[PDB]
């Protein structure tokens, strides 16, 4: 089990202002650190924070957060579910923040919440430097669908902090799992649930969010959403960067106006959204993009069983690691399926 520390600098804080934290097993006999980000949407105004608070409030406090949890997928320390990682130092970072991983700004009396998700990233970095992180040779940032945005957000700050701070032997890496999306036309278009893009600009200006500094300067002053899209951020990121994504994602075909007998445009319109997610990917060296619909996320107990050319997604990590010691004889870490259709992989989740 993960054992629950809150942060000892108490003005980082979740949403309503209680103190953020992070769940830690430590593995004294390694130099590899895994911290996950947890993903659950956002908000991006009072009203919509406000619902959120009464039914979602693991998401927005601490107040009711358990002593322990259980690591599964990646998280695991058995290396029957995890034969990637299953030996490393593990901490899995509640999401309580609601901005994507973006956020700088406290609760005050004109800010009815706080929104703080880039700096309760800095802050556990900082505070695990003191139990056993300053001695780390990788240091993974990885996370699942809002946190695999947030990979893309905060890895390369984070490797900043550490130059910084004086530690610049620790090799910080980012593994973005279903957070890459695409700013598509929708199959049917149009208040909170009537475009994602914009209620990620107005979601900026109330968090006070921050995007890496180069997307930032290629996109400059008001277009900031455009880097909470993959396929922007990425090229300007410095550090390695291995990318999960289903070409069939249910958030994506969610925002999309889409709910799964299928006629001719709805064909057309999802075989166009594989291809072109396909095509995001082709120059992005480290993947893993398997033909099917879901939701599921890294995790999850079963993460070994989805294969894609016959490699599972333990295995493609694994040789991803061999490579930042070109391509290595049967061991591959570009893994995009090529048919066009949901479930044409028969290894999709049940
Ligand atoms: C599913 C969707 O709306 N995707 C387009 C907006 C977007 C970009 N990165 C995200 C991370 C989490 C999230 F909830 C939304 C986003
Ligand atoms: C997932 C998501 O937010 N897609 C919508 C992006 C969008 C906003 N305005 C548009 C106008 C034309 C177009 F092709 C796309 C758009
Ligand atoms: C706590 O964190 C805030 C936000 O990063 C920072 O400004 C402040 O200096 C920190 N306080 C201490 C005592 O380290």
């Amino acid at each position: 089990d993960l054992r629950l520390h809150l942060l000892l600098n108490t003005s980082v804080t979740c949403n309503d202002g209680s103190p953020a934290g992070y769940y830690l097993k430590e593995s004294r006999g390694s130099r590899r650190w895994l911290l996950f980000l947890e993903g659950g949407w956002y908000c991006f105004n009072r009203e919509n924070c406000d619902s959120r608070y009464d039914t979602m409030r693991r998401l927005m406090s601490s107040r009711d957060w358990p002593r322990t949890r259980t690591g599964t997928g990646i998280l695991s320390s058995q290396p029957e579910e995890n034969p990637y990682w299953w030996n490393a130092n593990m901490v899995f970072i509640p999401y309580c923040s609601s901005d994507v991983w973006s956020g700088a700004s406290s609760k005050s009396e004109k800010n009815e919440y706080a929104f703080m998700g880039a700096l309760i990233i800095q802050e556990v970095v900082r505070e695990l430097l003191g139990r056993g992180l300053s001695g780390a040779k990788v240091l993974l940032l990885a996370g699942s669908s809002a946190g695999g945005t947030g990979v893309l957000l905060n890895v390369d700050r984070v490797a900043e902090q550490l130059e910084k701070l004086g530690y610049p032997a620790i090799q910080v890496r980012g593994l973005a799992d279903s957070g890459w999306f695409l700013d598509n036309k929708q199959y049917r278009h149009t208040d909170t649930i009537t475009a994602p893009t914009e209620a990620i600009r107005r979601g900026i200006r109330y968090w006070n969010g921050v995007v890496p500094e180069r997307c930032r300067r290629q996109f400059q002053e008001g277009e900031e959403w455009n880097c909470f899209f993959g396929y922007k951020v990425y090229p300007t990121l410095r550090s390695p960067v291995f990318v999960v994504q289903w070409l069939f994602d249910e958030a994506q075909l969610t925002v999309d106006n889409v709910h799964l007998p299928v006629q001719e445009g709805l064909r057309l319109y999802i075989q166009n959204l594989g291809r072109e997610l396909r095509h995001t990917l082709k120059d992005v060296p480290a993947s893993f993009a398997p033909a099917c619909l879901s939701h599921e996320i890294i995790i999850r107990s079963h993460w070994t069983d989805v294969q894609v050319k016959g490699t599972s997604l333990p295995r493609a990590l694994h040789c991803w690691d061999r490579s930042l010691h070109t391509p290595l004889k049967g061991c591959p870490v570009h893994l995009v399926d090529s048919c066009p259709w949901p479930h044409c992989n028969p290894s999709c989740p049940t």
